[PDB]
């Protein structure tokens, strides 16, 4: 997944993502299905 595309997955870009804690990001990739 690029910047772009994971922004579009999640509405957040991967360093916005990976600066909410593990869990959060666990849930929300659990959410999208992105296991």
């Amino acid at each position: 997944l690029s910047d772009e595309d994971f922004k579009a997955v999640f509405g957040l870009t991967r360093s916005a993502f990976a600066n909410l804690p593990l869990w959060k990001q666990q849930n929300l990739k659990k959410e999208k299905g992105l296991f």
